[PDB]
């Protein structure tokens, strides 16, 4: 379990910045040899799908830790947003690398975990499930802004304002 | 000519096939284009070459579509709606190519995507009575567009997606 964790953390750290990195680069960052990675993940796709699952699990833990239904909605959503942003740009990688969510099993797993965020967005309230889509869309813009080196506070403010007001105001 | 037509056939086949089968082999795309694997390799020697070409082509379509929407004609709300429609109509292949410069670590493709990418921002800013960090509006627009492509794969009707994107841009989703 420790070695598996070292490998997946190294994959997160490395692929977030260098999405085409060799398995050698990932092994080195984990403090292990290539054969080690191979023993757990025979093919790159194996590693990438394990990585995705691990990232989703960390995302779900951060949601539970943020405790979205506890206390005032504004402060609660900010806790959620801050801790999702702390995952970093690996999230963009996992959602956009074509071979990852192409697996139907993993795609189904990915649909599970954000029910409490949806509750809170519902409480503070559009086609079916649109609000949920918009929230994660704003999160996506947030990850890209973080990628540009924008400070977490300003991203969180931009997301919260976008949730309540959108980005333009029509005459 | 023949080569131009063949190139367009391969790209058009890639746009359809990869939107539903993101891991499809180059040979599978060849078959969908009605050409031999041998022929496809004279156009794109490796799959990754086709992926970069497709991404260029889609960015091209995106630019032509914004132009075709006459983004500055008439009431700004109706104009913005035309722009949204124009991009929604590109289809779910946009989900495949959006983050591709990053995915492929291809700064050249990133530079390609840059060209024309301020027009949407001009359209948004000139439809707004107020004044967010650099690039925020652009990124939100495209994130919402992709929520749109996803909703569309999930059976949401075009007109309803356009209404939702428009409402999200101009008013958000919650009240605190
Ligand atoms: N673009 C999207 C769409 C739906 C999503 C659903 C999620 C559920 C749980 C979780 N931890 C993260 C999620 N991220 C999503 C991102």
């Amino acid at each position: 379990e420790r070695t598996r964790r070292a490998i997946l953390d190294a994959a997160m750290l490395v692929l977030a910045d260098h999405p085409t990195a060799a398995l050698g680069d990932i092994a080195a960052a984990a403090g292990v040899g290539r054969s080690t990675v191979h023993r757990y993940y025979p093919e790159r796709t194996d590693l990438l799908r394990a990585l995705a699952r691990h990232v989703h699990d960390l995302s779900n833990a951060a949601i539970e830790r943020a405790d979205p239904t506890s206390g005032p909605v504004d402060a609660a959503l900010r806790r959620v947003v801050e801790s999702q942003l702390d995952l970093g740009p690996i999230v963009l990688f996992v959602y956009y690398e074509p071979s990852i969510l192409a697996d139907p099993e993993l795609a189904a797993y990915f649909d599970i975990g954000d029910e409490a965020i949806v509750e809170v967005l519902n409480r503070a309230s559009y086609p079916p499930g649109w609000a949920r889509r918009v929230f994660w869309a704003l999160m996506q813009a947030g990850y890209e802004a973080a990628k540009d080196g924008m400070p977490r506070h300003q991203i969180v403010d931009a997301i919260m304002t976008s949730l309540t007001s959108g980005i333009i105001t029509l005459p």
